[PDB]
Order: structure tokens, then sequence, then C-alpha cells
């Protein structure tokens, strides 16, 4: 009988073996209050405490997910993790159960203080729970306490007025409030409070990276961050609209008045379902709800804050798949696996327009960007255009975004790791020339590998794919456990591995702008330099460049 | 005693024997008139036919050579072969006797008809002499008729008014005079005048592919056309403003009149010397005396005449060396054999604006060029700055224009074949780290190696550079006996080669503008695709659009 006392009072777990005869079981504290319900005149409003209970209260299985629609393809695909849309049957199980009443944080305790890793989930803002992914694995085998956490998602979570009627970011206060409940209560749960790391892949990453950026998160409150495949300077990780959409969703709703206090005690009416089944569509590649520019929780542009290192020297680790943005070429390639010359240019000139706008003059960006994305020494392939074409949107949207990350965090002397992951395990929804995509690391950092297909991951894992996720969890938790991805667990080969660790001889050196040197994760794998340099140098230096000889505007 | 019977008398040669055990001796037929002296009013016109003799002329010795300097060091050295302007103690001994009566050329006979080579030199269209190149091993190993040729040099030889006065392209006619002499009279020496081919290296193959595209050279004058280094469409391959510089001379010498006729007979009336002698400076990277666009011997832009097609159908044979730049780069080398950041971007900057013209708006091109050729990387090594600021002069002013010819000849159906030279003997003129620079392929097409170092081409030649020499001179002369560098002889290892042959095994494709397969000649030898095929592209179609982008003017 697993009883915890925490500050508001006991809790009972329940004890978990793993489908692994060499991992040792876990006690699971599954849906866990850390916030009172932002429900009636708190929606919209900050998090409060959560209330205390005399008796033990049972935290055995889940709670109810925050109100969200995966099943009216109103997900925005290119955004989210592969995993997640190619599975959608069996994600929606998991957030079938829907309340408002949903801020609950799930535990995953091992059988000194031990580290605690806490993962923030995230697609597009909108949707998904931390219920998803199962902590089990990391825990048992890294020695480490794993929380999930379950924030306000979309309209609920982000409706921001532009003004002091709703400023928004309630999903980002949530998670401070997960953070310093779990600051405040792990210690009971056998949790080093000095010992914290956030982690979280695509949107989750770009939240990681958002309260890094927040007074909120007061020194202290956590030291460490794990983003991966997310920043807060892609185009998507903040809605620099958010009245136009507030105002949108209101007309809809029915709750359109002058007055934008009006209008959110309008808002504040209606029955949470009608407010979250609207279609509000931002701009392609852009949001609608997400985290606002406040100048409070976020003081301002995340760009602006990170150029003036306005944030704490937390340890960092950041890096990228080899082919994040599958769905983005996955729908035009042909049947032969290659896309034409033709569908490469119209591709490439509206993605160029979408993101710089159109020029008021002759153009030049376009025409260069089409010429830098082209093999030259091997213009005639249609596969190597689709392979180009991909690599494009994954340079932009998260390649160049997370090396800029990383450049400043170690120009401002966070210590940093860099990683870049070129492995994953092929489904039968995936096409066969696809390399790692989106969320294709997730995986293998929850250890999923170790015991074998899931239905969230139904790949059959092979004993490859277990050593490198067993790799992959040591660097993850050494990290969490030290602030350096080599200590204290050396990479050598267990019977857990199943196959001969090759990593043993390859130390993850440290990221500097200078030699940014990364780690690339693979079954090929060392520590490498200047992660596509000529790119990343393409976007960052020579595109800015190019883009102030003309005048732009958007539509 | 060597005697053959021309249509214009008897000659005399004289046999001579070669360094080198296995080669066979040659007959040489040195300083034989092929057009009468352009001397008194023959100067500034085109060549008349030589003047038949009744006796036994003496061919024994080189006839005296065109008028020039390369004492003073007005000699371009970014344009010259590299053993030349290092070796200028040498050259000079073999220009030291000078007259205006210089058309002369040489005939090397191996001891049914042979196929004949004709060699045509040139740095800047105002130096040298066919009497530099040795033909001697090349007929013995090739069993060919080797010919080397003087033609009219600077002043004499392309002084242009723009108008009637003084047409130009005088050294051009020569060329063609020798030619025409060659088609009637190298049958009397054995020689085959259905199978004449033309080589040349730098201006020398700038003259060769000149003179493809002149009505002048009749069909049937010659069948097949090698150019070395050197094309009709570089920056350097034609004068555009001769009057600017006839003009500039004639003050220099006391002739400027206004009447273009007078000013003509007036520099008719000058010693030879005092023409040659003037310091007549042209931009830079261009040239003041040169082949002209008379509208005649040349009847339009070299660039328009190869888009339109303008040209009888020759065999040819293109190609260039790994580093032809050196020059460009060797001054600004530090002690460390590296280039900082700030010579770089002067070096480019100021390359850019002598050749594009300075910008009357926001720059575009010199930030693009300066991008493309920094090492993204690998940065920080001055070494590698080095090497591609080299690369970057070898690109534009040989690399791009090869292959611009090879397309356009084999679009219009010339059987085409392309070589880039990665191979060369080191001097202890030269730099350590430099690669084969313009004019080193020279010694190796004249199979210099098999006959030791000589004053001229002082290198300790090794084994392979024999074996290199053997397996160039086999492909050069295939392609002088049949159209095709394969045939008819196999590449072999013989004791000739002194070591392998590693070329046994590959056959030189043809080039065509969609494969673009070309030979790489080197000590690791192959056929490959599409050189440089990145670099070539930004020069022939990014840099293009981005220079309309703003109006450019010159100084
Ligand atoms: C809590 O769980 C226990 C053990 O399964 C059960 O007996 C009880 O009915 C549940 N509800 C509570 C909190 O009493
Ligand atoms: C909501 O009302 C305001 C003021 O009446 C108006 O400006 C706005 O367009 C309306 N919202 C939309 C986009 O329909
Ligand atoms: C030509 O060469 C021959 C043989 O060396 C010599 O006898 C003669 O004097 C030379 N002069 C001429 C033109 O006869
Ligand atoms: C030569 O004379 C002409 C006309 O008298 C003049 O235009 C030209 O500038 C003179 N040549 C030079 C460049 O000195
Ligand atoms: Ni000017």
């Amino acid at each position: 009988d697993p009883l915890v006392t925490t500050n508001f009072g006991k809790i009972r777990g329940i004890k978990k073996e793993l489908n692994n005869e060499i991992l040792g079981p876990v006690i699971q504290f599954l849906g866990v209050p850390y916030a009172a319900p932002p429900t009636g005149e708190h929606r919209f409003q900050p998090p409060e405490p959560p209330s205390p209970w005399s008796d033990i209260r049972n935290a055995t299985q889940f709670a109810p997910v925050c109100p969200q629609n995966i099943i009216d393809g109103r997900l925005p695909e290119v955004m989210l993790p592969v995993w997640f849309t190619n599975n959608l049957d069996v994600v929606s199980s998991y957030v079938q159960d829907q309340s408002e009443d949903c801020l609950y944080l799930n535990i995953y305790v091992p059988t000194g203080p031990k580290p605690v890793m806490v993962y923030i989930h995230g697609g597009s803002y909108m949707e998904g729970t931390g219920n998803l992914y199962d902590g089990s694995v990391l825990a048992s085998y890294g020695n480490v306490i794993v929380i999930t956490v379950n924030y306000r998602l979309g309209v609920l979570g982000f409706l921001s007025t532009g003004d002091q009627a709703a400023k928004g970011n309630y999903g980002l206060l949530d998670l401070i409030q997960a953070l310093r409940w779990t600051s405040e209560n792990i210690g009971f749960f056998g949790g080093d409070p000095l010992r914290i790391t956030v982690f979280g892949s695509g949107a989750g990453g770009s939240c990681v990276n958002l309260l890094t950026l927040s007074h909120y998160s007061e020194k202290g409150l956590f030291q460490r961050a794990i983003a991966q495949s997310g920043t807060a300077l892609s185009s998507w990780a903040v809605s620099f609209q958010p009245a136009k959409y507030a105002r949108i969703l209101a007309t809809k709703v029915g709750c359109n008045v002058s007055d934008t206090v009006e209008l959110v005690e309008c808002l504040q009416k209606k029955p949470y379902k009608e407010l979250v089944d609207q279609d509000v569509q931002p701009a392609r590649y852009h949001i609608a709800f997400g985290p606002v520019i406040d100048g409070d929780v976020i003081p301002d542009d995340p760009q602006i804050l990170m150029e003036q290192g306005e944030f704490l020297n937390y340890d960092i680790m950041l890096g990228v798949n080899q082919g994040e943005g599958l769905k983005f070429v996955e729908n035009i390639v042909d049947s032969d696996d290659g896309v034409s010359a033709s569908d490469f240019d119209f591709a490439v000139s509206n993605f160029v327009d979408n993101l710089y706008g159109y020029p008021e003059g002759k153009d030049v960006l376009r025409e260069t960007i089409k010429f830098m994305y082209t093999d030259w020494a091997d213009r005639h392939n249609p596969e190597t255009r689709r392979k180009t074409l991909l690599a494009l949107f994954t340079d932009h949207q998260w390649v160049a975004p997370a090396v800029a990350t990383a450049d400043l965090h170690s120009n401002f002397g966070s210590p940093t790791y860099f990683y870049a992951f070129y492995h994953h395990c092929q489904t039968d929804q995936v096409p066969a020339w696809a390399d790692a995509a989106h969320g294709d690391e997730v995986p293998y950092v929850l250890g999923i590998p170790m015991i074998g297909p899931t239905e969230l991951f139904p790949c059959n894992f092979s004993k490859n794919d277990v050593m490198l996720s067993a790799v992959v969890m040591t660097y993850w938790t050494n990290f969490a456990k030290t602030g350096d991805p080599n200590q204290p667990v050396p990479q050598d080969t267990k019977f857990i591995h199943t196959k001969p660790n090759r990593f043993e001889e390859v130390a993850w050196t440290r990221y500097s702008q200078k030699d940014q040197l990364y780690l690339h994760i693979g079954l090929k794998p060392r520590v490498k330099e200047h992660y596509r340099a000529n790119k990343v140098n393409l976007w960052l230096e020579l595109v800015p460049h190019l883009h102030n000889l003309n005048d732009h505007h958007h539509h």
C-alpha cells in the first residue's frame, strides 16, 4: 500500500511491474491535483493552489484530460509528432475522458534524494496529455523520478484579448504551478528539489524554452532543461495576433461585444465544449491560440530576450531529428517516391511567401533559396528533390532556431549540449524512404523499446533500438543527475542493451558557438561539428540580408 | 640528309635523338616560313603567302621570335602560366632573338599519313613563342606530327582602331595562314591534312576557340580542337575597347592624330621596338591588345556566337586544372599559408566590383558570393580561406567559361570531351600547399617527364609523372587520330610508363549537358560527373539574376 503524505494530504499510489525481466517495478501516483480546478470565475485566470483533503486520496488512475478535439481534422499535421497523427485511434482513447477540471500530474517513482524529470507535452498547444507518455521505464532504468503534466490547452489555456481582460498564458502559468508543487512536495516522494530537469518535445520543447525566459521561473525553481525539436523562436511558438483570434472565436460563439471585459465575461459563461469545437484557423505555419507576449509572464519577443541573455543560466540540452519535416512533403510525393521540379518550385515559393511575406519589388529570396536547396551534382533525381525540399522545411522550422538558441545559451554561459537524432523505427504508417521524423525520438527517450511494441508505439523495435534507447536514457538521466550527459553512469554494454553499446567510447562534448560540437545519435555515433552549417548560416546570416533588400507584406 | 620538297621549295631538316632509351628519334624542321614577312606596308595587314625559293633552304634552327618584352614586369602573372613566370631567366633565352619578320613554324616528324597536331601558344597575346614547346616527345611517343607556330603578338598582332584603318586580328589571321600552309604542305612531310587537330593552353586555348568561331576557318581546314585552360568567353579573351588603347599607344609614340588612317600610317613608320616597349595597361582582368570583334574574322561577341551555335561541328576536348588561380592569392598568403577574413572579404569584393561593376543600389552580389565561398563547416581555418578564395578566381575565370563552352558544343552536336587536371610536379618556386596551377598540364601533354627535367621545366619528375604523362599523351594523340580519346591505343602498362598505368580501366566517356561526365586526371583517376556543379551554376545562373537587381557601372 504505497502511501505518501504531501502538504495537501495523504495519497495512495499503485505498484506497476514492467514488461522487461531486468527492470524493477515502479510506484505510480496518477491523477494528482497540483492546482484548484480552473472553472467558473477561474477560467482565464492564473491557477490557484489545490485544496487539501483529510482522508487518503487515491491516485491509481489518470484524471480526465483537458478539453480538446483531435478527431475532426483540425490538427496541423506538419506541426504535430508523426506517431500521434499516424495513430489517432489509439491517441483518442487517451483523451476520451475530458473535463475543464484537468490540472493533474502523474508521478513515476523507482523502487539519497533522486533527480526529478518533469515532462511537458505539446504538439500545437491545442491538444494532448502527459498521460500519453509513460514514465515508468525511464524512472526504473535511470533511477530518477519522472513526472508528466496536464496544463490548460487551446482556448482555455491561451486565449488573450491583448489587454487586461484576458492576459493569456494560463497554460504556462499552470506549468509553473506544477513546478512549484513539485519543488515543494516531491521530497515526500523521495525526490530532490535541487535537481529538477524539465524536458519536452515539439511545442512541449517550446514551453520548456519559454519557461526559461519567464521571471515567474524564480531562481532555484528548476535547474536544467531539455528541449527536443522545439524552441521559442519558431514561427509557431508564439501567437502574435491573440486579440484577432479571441474576437473571431467570440464571434463564432455569440460573444463578440465591443468591451473586452464583457467579451471575456461572456466567454466565461459558455460550456467549455462550445469553445473547444469552434474552427479558428491561423495563418499557415503560425498559431492562433498559444503563448503570447503579455509583457509579464513573457516580457518581450523571445528573440529579443534571447539576444539579450534574459534568462537564468540553466544546464541546457537541445537537439533536432534528421527529417523533422516529413509531413511537409509526404502528400506531394508521387508513387515513385519523388518530387517534380515544378512541385519543388511551387512548395519553396509558397513557403517563403508565407514566412517572409510577398516582395513589393524584384524577388531575390525565392530565387536564392531554390538555388541553395537544389542538388546541382544530381539535379535530375526526383528523390533527391524530395530530400532537399524536406530539408528546407526541417532546417527552417527546427534546425536554424535550435542552433540560434544553442549559440545564445552558450554565449551567455549556460552549459549547453546539442544533438542530432539520426535513428528511428519505421511503422507501417510511414514511407519506407523517410528518415527520423518529428517526435520519433520520444519512444527512445521513454524507453519504449525495452518493453516492446505498445498500442501507442506499435513499431517492432529491434535489438539495436533497445540498445539505442538505453544509451539515450543514460545520457538524458546522467544530465538530470549532474548537468553533464556523461556523468555518473558510463556508456557500457550490459544485458539490458541486448546488443553492444556503440557509444562506449563516445563522450558527449559541451557545445560552444565557436566549435559547435554536437552528438550524432545513430548506429554510427560520434561527436561532430557545425551541424548543417551551410544551411544554418544561409537562414541566420544571408537570408536576413536579402530579405531587407525589398519591402514585404503579408496577407 | 632530311629533305622535303614543299609547294615553295626544298627544305632540309635535322634528326634529333631523345633523352629516353625507348623513344625513337624525330626529324625537326625549325624556322619554316609559312607567310611573307609582315613588314613595311604589310604591318597591320593580313598575312600573305611566303615567297618560293629555288635552292635548299635550311630549317635546322629556330627563326627569330615576334617582338615582345617579358623582362620589365609588364606581364600579368594572374593570366600567364606559372612555369613561364617562375622561370623568366630561361624563358628570356628563348625570346632574346626578335624580329618583325617572325611568321615561322616548327615541324616535328616521327621516324599511312600521320595525324597532325598544331600547337598554339599564348599567355596574354603579348608574349611567347611556339619555340618554347618541344614537340619531339609527343611526336615520337604518339606517332603524330607536331607543329608549333609563331604568330604576330601584342600591338603588331592585334592593334585595332575600331574601324577600317586597322581592323585587328592579324595574329589570328596568321594562325589561319599557318593552318592553310599546313593543310597544303604537311602531306609532303607524311602528314594527313584530313586529320588536323589544333591545341593550345591559356590564351592559346582562347585562340583555338576563337578559330572555331571564324568563317575564315572554312569547312575542312582542321577537324579537331583541344583547348586547355582557355576559352573565348573569359573576361580577358577579347579586347572590347580596342580604339581606346590604339589611341593611348599612339599618344605615347607621338602618332595620335584625328584621322585613324593617318594614325595607322604613322604607326607603320615607327621602329617596332618603339611600339612594343610602351606601357599600355588595360583594366584589371581584361586585355588591351588582343582579338577584337571586327564583324569579319570574329563576327560578333563570342558569347552570342556560342549561344547560337555559330561554329562548325569539330571534335572538341577541353578542361581546366584544380588550382588555376594560384597567382591570384599567392601574394596575400601569410607566412602561415593562410588568408585572413579581412583579406578574403577585400579580395572577393574587389574582384566582383571589377568584373560586375559597382552597384548603384544596395549590394546583393558581393554578400552572396562571400557567403558561397565561405566554408561554414570550417570557417575558422585560414588555410581553408586561402583555398576557397583561390577556388573563386579559378571557378570564375576558367571553370564556368569552360563548362559553358562544353555545354554549348555538346548541345549543338559537337563530340565533346571534358577533363579536370588534378596532378602536377612542384618546383621549388611554387608554394608547397599549391595544387596544379595554370599551365601545369603542359609538361605532361608534351611528355617532358619522359626526357627528365629540362631547363624550362626543372621539376624532378617522378615515375608516376612519367606514367601520367604517357597516359595523357595517349588520350591526346588518340583524340588526334580518331576524334575519340580512347581509340586506337588502349591505356596499357608498358616499360615506357615506368609504373603501372592507373588508367587501364578508365574509358574517357563523352560529355553531354545532361550527365556532364568528365575525366578526373590524377593518381586516383576515374570518370566523374558535373564538375564543381554548385559553383558553376552559381556563376552561370544565380549571379546573372542577382546582377540584374541593380544598375552597375565600371570605371
Ligand atoms: C481508495 O482505494 C482503496 C484501495 O483500493 C479503496 O478501498 C477505497 O474504496 C478507494 N476510495 C477511497 C479514497 O476510500
Ligand atoms: C467584434 O466586434 C468589434 C467591434 O464591434 C469588431 O471590430 C470586430 O471586427 C468583431 N469581430 C469580428 C472579427 O467579427
Ligand atoms: C645549309 O646547310 C648545309 C648543311 O649543313 C650547309 O652546307 C649550307 O652551307 C647551309 N646553307 C645553305 C642555305 O646552303
Ligand atoms: C587622340 O586624339 C583624339 C582627337 O584629337 C582625342 O579625342 C584622344 O583623346 C587622343 N588620344 C588620347 C586618349 O590621348
Ligand atoms: Ni562609380
